[PDB]
């Protein structure tokens, strides 16, 4: 029967305008939802636009996979433990172009768009940069025409919503879930089985992994869009499930869940990561093998073309096991041989690199993984011994580098080095930046980079332009779309011809007249939730990391403080009036960030309510900052806040999204600041403090705070008021253990750039005063910051390391 | 922006033909499955068909729902803790006419329907006779056009799925949700929780139950269509989901959820169960109650003086006796109302649907029990019981044993509630399942309370739905049906009355017996192709489906199987009627007798079936996995139907009303619902056999003993040598010593005393089978007769006599 070839997507688009919109719209609320206007609420009509939108979603996502399963690409294998998506109704319209279309539907049916868009909850699937990163990567991904997956786990919970509760940080669950996820779908059909525990039996055929405990993993399929290409890629979530002497099954039952319950560790982080990584694989095999365009059958069993057809790239060393269980996958089950399938696993896997610091790297001890994964653990050892040979021939008599660069580190407990596992188990590792990369090969993993110079490579981080400038900012993307059109949504650099229009008069007012226009939005959002009060008017100073000593938000905090003595000293000198906001999350259990979070609010209080500061400084701590509210704020920002102390940060990516929108910055020269400034001209940032050298130079003979203390009388002054209970009365000595840490044991030197920062700030300052100065500052950093769009990053990562070739020409259509 | 009145179903149906359907299957595939025809598998294409129908029964959901909301009927609630649907594809397409455009529309696509309606599962949210009757009344009360609610559990693990391996029975696990069910929409929106543990705190205010342990109910919904008529009401089932230090509280994660999984082959479990289902549903209704106005979610009403003019809720069995202490709960702890207006509220709200047949069977709970799990309901209850017993008290002044045997509270070993006696104390109505059983709960186990209160006690004899049980599976049957006297008989089965004209209508009887031969050798097929068989499809179609307990008495059967083969091997060339003796149920777990019972069939059938002498003549078949979709299949294709309970054991019945309407004789006893039927049909148009219920209190009265049997009938003591010495068992000899031993020393049910009038009257049987003329003018005079069986015509009295709605058969609408 050929009578089937009419079950097919043909027609089933519709066109894509009003008329058709409206009456699918309707269908939803009532068909899908189960509902009508006389009982729907507000949520009820953001679901019912959500499935109008992503029936047009999937339509080409049948198109995008039908056409890979037809061209045989190499397929690109994203893997992850966290994927931060924010919001997916407006990024999905802006890349399907029905933005405009679905707005005038829902307003001829009665109903505001915006208002809907505000009701849906951000994706609880990451947790910072890292996550990100993953994010900006797969909309990238997808514009570049990749045959590209997100592959990681669901998380039920994702990590806690933050509450802040007298000037406290609280955590909440984050259950995005409870009433459900429209964009994605459910395979209950495509279940399979994730193995724990066991023995390892030694036939002297094969080796088999008995006696295991069976936990499931269910998929979820999400479809993400490319920028107005037609081509929809997969994410790709797997849910954690149990199958159905005494009724301790239950248990068993319960830890076999958690897996998908929460990000953050015991045998639970590792028992996460083998799960993420043997569903994943499982998964890759299988679409490797059923290659024959529309027949579902396993034809293809020559695994010499698996790394040209297959691409793994291990984002940090959490899926690490894949390595090992792709070893354990083609010598176990497939029956090749050992340097065969060692390899391809080599060709097939690359590793990127994002921590700094040689104690971040991830260790596993041996009895752990000897318990839980007992199969991988012999695997590892074998992979060892013989990259061990390897170095043993390249460097003759050298016994230290040999246990230097051994994947097992010995100590009290042996532990598994994974980064050596991955560095040894992939053809390409990188950086994430170019000083990052180069400190990757100057010390943290020079003894490799001697073994393999050609392994080493760098990327630098990037963001996507669409979610971080049209989406977030329309006002400045019109602006910018008048002068040279819309070419630059996928092709950033094109901003440099705004170079040209430095000094066009009507170009600066109007780049002046967006900013104002989004601080305004935002100074009223911060009244109908902060419920205090904003002049718009003032410099909107941003700082939205994560809390942490490192990260510096004290330094800051030292400025704010310095500012309001000022005030208070001479009431009567003119000032610029400036909104102060920081914003993040402090991790459970690290207790001096959450200090430093009450610290923040506590100097709210006083300065909020100081009757003599009037409304010429305002502190505010942002709330449960995330995606949706990067959308909001980093628009709305003057001066972007990157203090780190040099040498610890490796990239920074929400940098990169303040100079997008037409933020100065202030910052260390570190990490992507570094570039930053190289690309925008040093004059044009903000730079202050330390270099990484006077960082070192200053270890060497050895950091005291109270030398600063002694000579500097204005910081003497914030530390005895701190001291003394004057930004918390009740409890005098609620900061104690802040000062203390601050004089005597800082690992980050905030009195060592103190000075510099405050007279940096004043420079900062005097820019503001002259708006035609300020603005053509921002023209400049605007104008240059195409580098960092992520769409050069996967550019980058496709010719240097996949072996594929970009294209932005259109998928045809439905 | 009252622009919305353009948020409508107006038409989003669409014109309900081939070319829109096959459109909206492709819709269904790729937008709402996230499939393509590449990848799809025939359940996805179950599921996109599944979805297309669903669109039509939802457009009619919407609009009936609305007309309820202006309407402000009076709303009934049928709760029950089984519903036994089957499935729901060919069901919904008949009742919506249907089912000959998505015929045509798969066929145009290169699909075959048959194929796809097989993939779907039953639905697995029941277990007999009181689950098939609630979704048979279901059906009924969308048809008759009542503002009617089935409330229930969400089961998860189903019931068990029967397999047979070397004759034993063995339990599979039935998860008929692994892969959704298209049919049901979540409601996460309205999660309401439920409160267990905790204590009493009494204050000068009012009590406060406090302290409480607490499990949500989440509610899916799944539509019921009438037939023909647009009008669809809800099915409501709720499903147990745990909120979000010791992790030790995993219990209270594993002790909620599970309470969703299971049906009972009783514990704490159980009874949490039961106060769950109540709890949620009863917030439902009154929820319901409050926002009596059109477009509006207010609580506009607060007068619950109106509460039993709006609202009846049906207890079907003792099993959601909690909603009436429940009932109290809210009105006095809530609503703050007086606990009399709140009792006269109760009482007129609430009727009691008693289902079994003996004062053992019935629900008693350990009061310790309820102490600890519903503190608050066991004061509640006690204080029931204190004025119950006051108005018994001055009815009857004096008379003190009454006061105790009417009480709901039994003293005895530990001390119990019943539960019969609070249903009984709070309902306004308490009815039968059946007039002889109705007349056995005046006489026997409620006596003390008929005389209380006569009025109460009614009788709402059972039946069984002509859509599923004709037109749906005898389609053949209602064809040639509706030729003689068109089709209104479908929602007025009396109008059956009139093919009593046709028994001499020669045309008629050859249509009569031409279809049950092309269901007899339709059903053989499906055997064949199923499993491993034979079966001569023109011999006598012998059926017994009930479930296999030692009342209902398939070792009678058994017994008489046997005889037949003896004397088929006796002499081998006396023309003997063909038989295809069929019997199938499920025996339960546990139940040792029903395992061996099984075990017994199985053993038989490997002997006759291949015993050559024998050959075609005798065919035995244990029909494994017996459930309303198989039902469906045997049903249309019986000629005989075996309801051979002890007399007086049986409530009332329920397939033998399915075995008759579709072309098959009864053999069966006095009892149940075979009384009435036998009543309609004719005395002499029914093989009627055995001891009345008279005969079998007038044996115990005199003992019995099963060895005055055994010594004077040879032919017998011959079968008991057989299974003694192992002619059924020849590797295991003494396999069945447990059945013999209970067959002729302690038979509670009396298997030998009707063995002797059951074999002579299979014989009369079996010789008017020989006339196949004057058989089917026997068959067209138990058809013709089958419209009292109707669960309208019950659901009419319930409305009438109990409810007090009127049954409404004309037309809503239309999308
Ligand atoms: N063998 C195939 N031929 C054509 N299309 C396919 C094939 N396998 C999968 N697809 C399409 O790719 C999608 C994703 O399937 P998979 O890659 O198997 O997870 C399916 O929805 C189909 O639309
Ligand atoms: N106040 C109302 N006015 C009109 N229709 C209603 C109203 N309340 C509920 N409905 C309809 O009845 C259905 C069931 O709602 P409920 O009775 O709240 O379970 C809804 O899906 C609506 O279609």
């Amino acid at each position: 029967q050929e009578k089937r070839k009419q079950i097919s997507v043909r027609g089933l688009a519709g066109v894509e305008n009003v008329t058709e919109l409206k009456k699918n719209f309707n269908r939803h609320l009532h068909f899908t939802l189960v509902k009508d206007r006389n009982v729907a609420t507000p949520r009820d009509y953001y679901f019912a636009l959500a499935h109008t939108v992503r029936d047009h979603l999937v339509g080409r996502w049948i198109r995008t996979q039908q056409h890979y399963y037809e061209k045989d690409p190499k397929r690109i294998y994203y893997l992850s433990l966290e994927f931060y998506m924010g919001r997916t109704l407006q990024n999905t319209m802006v890349n399907l172009a029905l933005e405009n279309a679905c707005d005038e539907a829902t307003y001829q049916l009665g109903l505001d768009m915006e208002e809907l868009e505000e009701i849906e909850e951000d994706a609880g699937l990451g947790n910072g940069g890292l996550g990100r990163l993953a994010a900006c990567f797969l909309d990238s991904m997808a514009t570049l025409g990749l045959a590209a997956y997100g592959y990681g786990i669901r998380y039920e919970f994702g990590i806690f919503n933050q509450k802040i509760c007298g000037g406290w940080q609280m955590e909440e669950a984050d259950d995005w879930l409870r009433y459900g996820n429209p964009w994605e779908k459910a395979r209950p059909e495509f279940t399979l089985p994730v193995h724990f525990y066991g023995r390892v039996e030694h036939t002297s055929q094969g080796a088999k992994w008995v006696d295991t405990q069976v936990v499931l993993a269910m998929p979820y399929d999400t479809p993400v869009p490319g920028y107005r290409n037609n081509v929809v890629n997969t994410m790709r979530l797997w849910s954690a499930k149990a199958p159905n002497g005494y009724i301790q099954a239950v248990l068993d039952r319960n830890l076999a869940e958690n897996i998908s319950r929460v990000l953050y560790g015991k045998e639970l982080r590792l028992k996460q990561e083998y799960f993420v990584v043997a569903a994943t694989l499982q998964d890759i095999i299988r679409r490797f093998k059923s290659s024959k365009f529309g027949c579902r059958d396993p034809v293809r069993t020559n695994f010499d073309a698996f790394p040209d057809k297959v691409a793994i790239q291990l984002n940090d060393t959490h899926p690490s096991l894949a390595i090992p269980e792709l070893m354990r996958v083609l010598v176990d089950l497939e029956r090749l041989d050992w340097d065969k399938a060692w390899e391809v696993t080599v060709k097939t896997c690359a590793y990127t690199n994002h921590t700094v610091l040689p104690e971040a790297l991830e260790r596993w001890p041996v009895h752990l993984l000897e318990t839980l994964l007992p199969r991988h653990l012999q695997i590892i050892y074998e992979i060892n011994q013989r990259f061990l040979n390897r170095v043993a021939a390249a460097f003759p008599g050298d016994v230290d580098r040999l246990r230097r660069m051994s994947l097992v580190e010995e100590g009290a407990v042996k532990r598994i080095n994974m980064a050596h596992l991955c560095i040894a188990g992939s053809h390409a590792v990188n950086g994430v930046a170019r000083i990052h990369s180069e400190i990757l090969k100057k010390t943290i993993f020079k003894d490799f980079y001697e073994l393999e110079p050609h392994k080493f490579q760098n990327k630098t981080n990037g963001i996507t332009p669409r979610r971080w400038l049209v989406l977030c900012n329309p006002g400045l993307a019109e602006i910018i779309a008048e002068r040279i059109g819309e070419e630059y949504i996928s092709d950033l650099d094109q901003l440099r011809k705004l170079l040209s229009y430095v000094d066009d008069e009507a170009f600066i007012r109007d780049v002046a007249k967006v900013k104002q226009e989004n601080k305004l939005k935002f100074a009223a959002y911060l009244e109908r939730e902060y419920k205090v009060h904003i002049n718009p008017n003032s410099l909107f100073d941003v700082q939205v990391k994560r809390i942490h000593e490192y990260k510096r938000q004290l330094l800051n905090c030292l400025h704010v403080i310095t500012l309001y003595n000022r005030i208070k000293k001479e009431p009567n000198k003119f000032v610029v009036p400036r909104t102060v906001m920081i914003g993040g999350k402090a991790a459970p259990g690290y207790h001096m960030a959450k200090m430093i979070i009450k610290l923040i609010t506590a100097i709210g209080d006083v300065v909020n309510h100081d009757p003599v500061v009037g409304d010429r400084l305002r502190v505010i701590f942002l709330e449960n900052y995330r995606v949706s509210l990067a959308e909001k704020v980093i628009p709305a920002a003057d001066l972007s806040e990157q203090i780190s102390t040099a040498g610890t940060e490796a990239s920074g990516t929400g940098n990169m999204k303040f100079m997008l929108n037409g933020a100065l910055t202030i910052g260390t020269m570190d990490g992507a600041n570094v570039e930053m400034a190289e690309e925008a001209g040093e004059e044009n940032f903000f730079i202050f403090g330390m270099r990484v050298e006077d960082v070192d130079r200053l270890d060497q003979r050895g950091y005291n705070a109270q030398e600063y203390y002694d000579r500097i009388p204005e910081l003497r002054q914030i530390i005895e008021q701190l001291s003394s209970g004057f930004f918390s009365p009740k409890q005098p000595d609620l900061f104690k253990d802040i000062v203390n840490m601050l004089m005597h044991h800082d690992r980050f030197k905030v009195f060592a750039d103190y000075e510099e920062y405050v007279k940096c700030q004043e420079r900062v300052s005097a820019l503001y005063k002259n708006p035609r100065e300020w603005t053509r500052m921002v023209i400049r950093n605007i104008a240059t910051s195409g580098k960092f769009s992520s769409d050069r990053t996967i550019a980058q990562y496709a010719r240097e390391i996949w072996g594929v070739e970009p294209s932005r020409q259109r998928l045809p259509a439905p």
